[PDB]
Order: C-alpha cells, then sequence, then structure tokens
C-alpha cells in the first residue's frame, strides 16, 4: 500500500533548514504536466486510491496551504477526511478574498469547527489591526504579513513566507498548489539547499491538452531519492530536491 | 518485470481499421511533459531499465518511425538492438536529409547489415526518379510520396501515410517522435476511431523546464485500459485511446 512507501517522505526532523517547517509539495498532473482543465472545462486527474493518499497525507502535517487563486476556482474545504486537525493557510497578498469572506468554504468549516481556524498571508498593512481585530471576531480568521524588505517586484520570498509559519508554531506544512506557487517554491534555494523537503505527485492517465493550467519550472530541477508506487490507474512519485 | 506488463499491449489483430498498420505511439517524458532538454543541455530522461523496454517492443514491431528533426537532433540508428529487423521510416517531407545522406547513422546500419533499408517519406515530386535510383544504388534507401489530395495545410495525412506504410505489408508500426508527431497522433481519430492502438510512456523522475521540448496536444485526450509499471527509477504507463 502507499503507507510503506511514503514513510521516507512524511515529516520528520533530519532537516537542513531549522528555521523553516518540514515543506511537502504535492499535486496531481495530467501525463501533460497540467494541474486544470481548460478554461470550462472539468478537471478529473486523481482517482479514489490516490485522493484516499492525499488525505493521508493531510493528517501528517500541521498546516495546508494554497494560493489565492486556487481558493477562488475551487472553494476548497482544506480539512483532513480523516478527522485530524490541520490549519489552512491561503497566500493572498492584498486579501482579494476578503470580499468574498462570508461564503467560502473553508470559512464556513472554521465557524463550524469542522476545520480550523484559517490564516491568510499579505502584504504589510494590507489589513488594518482594527479590521483585523473585527475580522477574527466575526469570520474567525487570523492575518499574517510579509514585510516589505521581503518582497521584490511584488514576489514575496517563499523562505520569509516558512519563517512566519514556523514561528507560528507550524512545524509542516503539506504546499498543494497552484501552477505558480509549484513553479516558483520546484527552484527555490537556499544557499543551494530546497526549501521543499518532499516531492509527491500523482501522475493521472489523460492529457489535458495545450489550454489546461501548466506546471513547468523555469529551468531543468533533477531529484534526489525518487521512489515510485502505482495502483490501478494512478502512480505517485515520491522525492527530494537535488542540491 | 515489462514482459507481463506489456502483453496486452504489443501488436495484435484486434483492430478496427484494417486498412492500416497496428500503431504503437510511444516516448520518454519529464514529469513536466518534456522529451528534450532546451538548446544546449543534456538531455536524460529514460534510465536503461525502460532503455530495454523499447528495445524490446522494437523487437515486436515491422517497422519504426521517426520525424526528420529527431534524425537531426539525435542520429538515431533505428534498428533493434535485440537483432531481429525493424524498417525504418522518416517522415522528410522535403527531404531536407539529403544534406546529410551519407553519414546518417541509419544510413551506416542499413549499409553494413545492422539494421534495414531506411524509408523517406517525403511530398510528391521532391526527389526525382533518376535522384531516387541512383540514392537507392548509394545509400540503399528508399523514396514514399504522399499524393498532394492527402496533404492538407502542409501536413500530411497521417491516415495516408499509414495506409501505404500498410500497403507495403508493414503490419505494426512503432511511432516514437518527435514532439510534433506525438501532438499530432495523439489527436488524430478516423470517424471517432484513434489511429494510435497502443500508448507507451516512459515517465523519467527529473524537470526539463519550460524551454525544453513539451508534448501536448490540442485538446484533452482520454485514455482506457491504463496499467503502470515502475522500476528504480522510471515508471511506464500503457493505455489504449478511448473513442
Ligand atoms: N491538480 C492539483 O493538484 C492542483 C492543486 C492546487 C491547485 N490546482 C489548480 O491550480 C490552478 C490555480 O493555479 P494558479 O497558478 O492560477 O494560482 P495559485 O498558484 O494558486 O495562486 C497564484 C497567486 O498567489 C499569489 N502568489 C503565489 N506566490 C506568490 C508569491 N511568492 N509572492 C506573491 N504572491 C504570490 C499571486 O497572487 P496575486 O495574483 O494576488 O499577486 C499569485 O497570482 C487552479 O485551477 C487549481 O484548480 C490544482
Ligand atoms: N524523449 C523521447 O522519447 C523522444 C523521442 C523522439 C524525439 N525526441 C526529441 O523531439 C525533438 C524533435 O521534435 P520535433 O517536434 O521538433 O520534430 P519531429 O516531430 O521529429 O519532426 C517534425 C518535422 O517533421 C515534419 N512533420 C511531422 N509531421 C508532419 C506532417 N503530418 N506533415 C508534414 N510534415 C510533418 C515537419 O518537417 P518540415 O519542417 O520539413 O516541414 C516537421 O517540422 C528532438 O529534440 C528529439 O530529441 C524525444
Amino acid at each position: 500500500s502507499f503507507v510503506p512507501f511514503l514513510e521516507p517522505f512524511i515529516p520528520h526532523e533530519n532537516t537542513l533548514l531549522p528555521e523553516l517547517p518540514f515543506v511537502t509539495l504535492t499535486y496531481a498532473q495530467s501525463l501533460d504536466s497540467r494541474i486544470a482543465a481548460k478554461k470550462g472545462e472539468r478537471t478529473v486527474i486523481s482517482h479514489q486510491e490516490t485522493k484516499n493518499m492525499t488525505q493521508y497525507l493531510r493528517s501528517k502535517h500541521d498546516a495546508i496551504l494554497v494560493g489565492v487563486k486556487t481558493v477562488l476556482a475551487d472553494d476548497p474545504g482544506l480539512n483532513c477526511k480523516l478527522g485530524t486537525p490541520i490549519r489552512p493557510i491561503i497566500l493572498d497578498p492584498t486579501f482579494q478574498l476578503l470580499s468574498k469572506i462570508a461564503s467560502l468554504k473553508l470559512i464556513k468549516l472554521g465557524l463550524s469547527g469542522e476545520g480550523e481556524p484559517p490564516v491568510f498571508i499579505t502584504r504589510k498593512g494590507v489589513v488594518s489591526p482594527d479590521l483585523q481585530a473585527n475580522l477574527r471576531s466575526d469570520y474567525g480568521i487570523s492575518i499574517v504579513e510579509i514585510a516589505d524588505r521581503d518582497v521584490h517586484r511584488g514576489k514575496m520570498s517563499w523562505f520569509a513566507i516558512l519563517k512566519i509559519l514556523k514561528d507560528a508554531e507550524i512545524h509542516s506544512v503539506m504546499v498543494e498548489g497552484g501552477a505558480t506557487i509549484i513553479n516558483d517554491l520546484l527552484i527555490c534555494r537556499q544557499n543551494s539547499v530546497p526549501l521543499v523537503a518532499s516531492l509527491i505527485i500523482t501522475v493521472g492517465p489523460v492529457y489535458l491538452g495545450k489550454d489546461g493550467v501548466e506546471v513547468t519550472p523555469a529551468r531543468s530541477v533533477k531529484l534526489g531519492n525518487v521512489r515510485w508506487w502505482h495502483g490501478i490507474q494512478d502512480a505517485v512519485v515520491a522525492a527530494s530536491l537535488e542540491l
């Protein structure tokens, strides 16, 4: 089963970057490395056993992180079907989702207790102190700010994002997407050391085509400690990123 | 390992288009669905375990087909290391390979007996009959022409290409690339019936990045009879295309 397969890759202590959480980067792709169908089309990539595997992986992480455009497109719950607590983290630099905050599934789950209180990562000063206090009371959310010196030409440093999560006592985070975040984290290094600890990819037996949402890093990326698993329809590769 | 895995997918008589050969479309891709590294970078995708699989597949086919730009990039031999004969077919609409004919590995193997006499598929009128006779004597090659009626927008009809191969007693052909040929054949249909009978893909645990040679069809493509194999480093999926 996928349980012994994943055992070397689930979060642990042997980390080269103690200031950061253990980071798992994990997603499901078509054969042509798309992670969503073309606009207006339905996305079917991962089948039931690897969906079970993804929920199992969530049961091993303190937090789950996705980008604002994933929330807008998918309205994900960001909890764990096994029932273990996982903290939802949404990267939303200008807090686009504020105008939608009352209707999001992840907000409803936080209020009902079926999920944990969400955290939104924004630029400094997007939400005033007073408004942060009201949003915490009314919608059960917290705001974490990235310092101006950690944003260059509009892009937040992943080192800075992960350090702030670790300081919020998040010891492990499962980063699921979307493609912008995946492409960036595949190449992110701190003195040649990757910020991602484990890469876990489900490959579904489908082509989504040239107009789907593409994953491909800006340069070639080598993998180490590679192990494969497969079920009936899907395969899974797990690896580290090479130095 | 891979021999019982591939048994349902090696050429067989259960075909819906008896006018055509059994077509296997098969290639090796990176995780981001690239089949060659960016210009000037070394391409390392398939490891020896699946190289052996590709050679096994060649031993089960009458012919092997690649495009002219694959020949220019890779100088492939296009024979079978297991010693069985296989007929090389090169899609070269303008017979650009005349410019390098005496130096091609595939020409050398044909003259040495280690490979079979190659066939180049061109547009009509590209190689004069007098020249065809002299190149048959000098380099042991044949030219096959696609009629003008079977060329649309500059693109040769795959049904027309495959019919001519079938009429030359090629009962099975292994199409290995490159990306243009793969992308086109993934979507090619004759009255809802795919021309490709077996799809066999090696997935290597590497990213080649945004500037590599990409495979992605023009629209989504659904797969059936899916099965997976994996080794130390690579995975392989075998499938048929749905109607
Ligand atoms: N198949 C899978 O496993 C999977 C998993 C997750 C998501 N998806 C799909 O992915 C698609 C969304 O992908 P996407 O690329 O459009 O969106 P995304 O990666 O989820 O979010 C991108 C946004 O997040 C912000 N962002 C990300 N990194 C940042 C950084 N370092 N610094 C500052 N801002 C940053 C930017 O927001 P601003 O634009 O406001 O600056 C950026 O436009 C959806 O269709 C979803 O269904 C698939
Ligand atoms: N990893 C693997 O398994 C694998 C396998 C094979 C190749 N490759 C790599 O793929 C790359 C080559 O890919 P590519 O797309 O550039 O070349 P390609 O597909 O091998 O050949 C393309 C050329 O063939 C012609 N062509 C193909 N289909 C045609 C059609 N229906 N009608 C008329 N002409 C047609 C066009 O030639 P004209 O320009 O003369 O009109 C076209 O430019 C190489 O880098 C190679 O190493 C990888």
